[PDB]
């Protein structure tokens, strides 16, 4: 799974940043082709969490999850992945006001699917949302940056922390510290409210503790100007407070499955 660092090419528009380090469009030499990639570049135990990264990664096999080409122990850590051109969901949305709805429908589920896939395989994401939802094509999104990710316990359903999108997390993982694929799922509803939003970012203004506030006051996220009603209807349901209540992504593709279909 390791890679020759003279058979990558990095070009110098840097795509992208995080606390890792930054993200370079690049070109590695497959067996005869070349493939577009882009890579990871770690800049004092990220590295960990970048191998961890890729550890799971590794084990992804699914056509709606960003493929690993592989990891480079060259100059500095690298991480190398298939490249997804378009880029991430919301700023992409976020200048392609006109595009119609029933695309967005299409994307959202296809991140779904992923998500089940994920859900099946009980790895949990724990940083859902449209930015890490990335484009192939207008028609075709995959899910990246399983830096946070976890492998479930065969024992366990959840995963227990000991900085957070607090906007994407769920009630019991602020207020337990749980992360489960149910979880994940309240964080696709609020990753359908950004896309359906054309890129909007949620809780406009608000504090993470106002946000905690608003959800256990029963309040939730308004209806983006546009939305059909059952994809509100379906992040209100994403949105359920009990755990138990709550959708599982098998639950939610299946509804998603359908809906589309009629549009
Ligand atoms: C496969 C894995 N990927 C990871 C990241 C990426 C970029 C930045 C960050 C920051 N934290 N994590 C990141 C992951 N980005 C990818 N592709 C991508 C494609 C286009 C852009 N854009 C195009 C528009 O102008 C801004 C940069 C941007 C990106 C991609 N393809």
């Amino acid at each position: 799974v390791y890679l020759d660092r003279k058979l990558l090419t990095l070009e110098d528009k840097e795509l992208g940043s995080g606390n890792f380090g930054t993200v370079k469009k690049g070109y590695y030499q497959m067996k005869k082709v070349v493939k577009t990639v882009a890579v990871k570049i770690l800049k004092p135990a990220l590295k960990d969490e970048l191998l961890a990264e890729a550890n799971v990664m590794q084990q992804l096999d699914n056509p709606y999850i960003v493929r690993m080409i592989g990891i480079c122990e060259a100059e500095s850590w690298m991480l190398v992945m298939e490249m997804a051109e378009l880029g991430p969901l919301n700023k992409y949305l976020q200048q392609n006001r006109h595009v119609k709805d029933k695309n967005i429908i299409e994307l959202v589920h296809q991140v779904s699917m992923g998500m089940k896939y994920l859900e099946e395989s009980n790895f949990v994401h724990r940083d859902l949302a449209a930015r890490n939802v990335l484009l192939v094509t207008q028609h075709y999104a995959k899910i990246s940056d399983f830096g946070l990710s976890k492998a479930l316990r065969a024992d366990e359903n959840y995963y227990k922390a000991q900085k957070w999108p607090v906007k994407w997390y769920a009630p019991e993982c602020i207020n337990y510290y749980k992360f489960s694929s149910k979880s994940d799922v309240w964080s696709f509803g609020v990753l359908m409210w950004e896309a359906f939003s054309y890129g909007q970012k949620p809780y406009r203004g608000m504090k993470g503790s106002e946000v905690t506030a608003m959800l256990e006051k029963g309040e939730r996220m308004g209806c983006p100007a546009g939305c059909p009603r059952e994809m509100y209807d379906l992040m209100n349901l994403c949105w359920t407070y009990d755990v138990e209540n709550r959708p599982g992504f098998a639950a939610v593709e299946l509804r998603l499955r359908n809906y589309y279909y009629d549009v």
